[PDB]
């Protein structure tokens, strides 16, 4: 059903439209897998011989624009520009680099350090420590290799209860932290294995792994600590809670909003969405509803994929 060439026409009639046929562009490109986009993209090129996102560039403006340019980037040159973008100037959005670093996986990651060595001809790991310090930057640095251990054949008891162990004595036990330890421990190994050694750390702290990082460290290596830990436990949930965080009160961090919806939409978002509605009552579709307007909400509610 597919026909790149088709879709490529008719985003460019829109383009070429008086007043620019948005509408058209959003209703296409957001209902297209980013594979697609970029089949689109070639096609675009093919007939016209002007760059797809050059041309919607032009054409678009506002947080419309910002979306629909997201979304005809592949993700590893998407997560790479975003990382890019987070560490500008003297790299004050922590927050991004945090998020993208903590919550992609190895074969992502992977993707994103070759790609990001194309585009910028510098190593992604060079940039990070250029805006990160101190264990912070350590633990980013370790995350960023996505050299994370593979899932094992068989659950190893003794080396959950030993790390789950390990993290006790290395914080909450002692005065101060062992940071390096902690650091090995959440950076080296599986995630399933993780979220089965922050069960059993239970049992030997009463403050479990997302307070006893409250209680022991502080500044961006607490915050990415606690990011971590959430990607690691519940990802979905993750994003949720950014999701929300991106849209409560007044005004929207849509830096934040885009980036998900755009990351995500073909990833996870109906385990996000569920989350989402279990824990704000209301369903993302109508967060995104309330908190944006015109083809800018429509890009993301076709993005969000449905009400719940
Ligand atoms: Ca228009
Ligand atoms: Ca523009
Ligand atoms: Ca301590
Ligand atoms: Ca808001
Ligand atoms: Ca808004």
């Amino acid at each position: 059903n597919f026909d790149a060439e088709r879709d490529a026409l008719n985003i460019e009639t829109a383009i070429k439209t008086k007043g620019v046929d948005e509408v058209t562009i959003v209703n296409i490109l957001t209902n297209r897998s980013n594979a697609q986009r970029q089949d689109i993209a070639f096609a675009y090129q093919r007939r016209t011989k002007k760059e797809l996102a050059s041309a919607l560039k032009s054409a678009l403006s506002g947080h419309l624009e910002t979306v629909i340019l997201g979304l005809l980037k592949t993700p590893a040159q998407y997560d790479a520009s975003e990382l890019k973008a987070s560490m500008k100037g003297l790299g004050t959005d922590e927050d991004s680099l945090i998020e993208i670093i903590c919550s992609r996986t190895n074969q992502e990651l992977q993707e994103i350090n070759r790609v990001y060595k194309e585009m910028y001809k510098t190593d992604l790991e060079k940039d990070i420590i250029s805006d990160t310090s101190g264990d912070f930057r350590k633990l980013m640095v370790a995350l960023a290799k996505g050299r994370r251990a593979e899932d094992g054949s068989v659950i190893d008891y003794e080396l959950i209860d030993q790390d789950a162990r390990d993290l006790y004595d290395a914080g909450v036990k002692r005065k101060g932290t062992d940071v390096p330890k902690w650091i090995s421990i959440m950076t080296e190994r599986s995630v399933p294995h993780l979220q089965k050694v922050f069960d059993r750390y239970k049992s030997y702290s009463p403050y479990d792994m997302l307070e006893s990082i409250r209680k022991e460290v502080k500044g961006d290596l607490e915050n990415a600590f606690l990011n971590l830990v959430q990607c690691i436990q519940n990802k979905p949930l993750y994003f949720a809670d950014r999701l929300y965080d991106s849209m409560k009160g007044k005004g929207t961090r849509d830096k934040v909003l885009i980036r998900i919806m755009v990351s995500r939409s073909e990833v996870d978002m109906l385990k996000i969405r569920s989350e989402f509605k279990r824990k704000y009552g209301k369903s993302l579709y109508y967060y995104i509803q309330q908190d944006t307007k015109g083809d800018y909400q429509k890009a993301l509610l076709y993005l969000c994929g449905g009400d719940d």
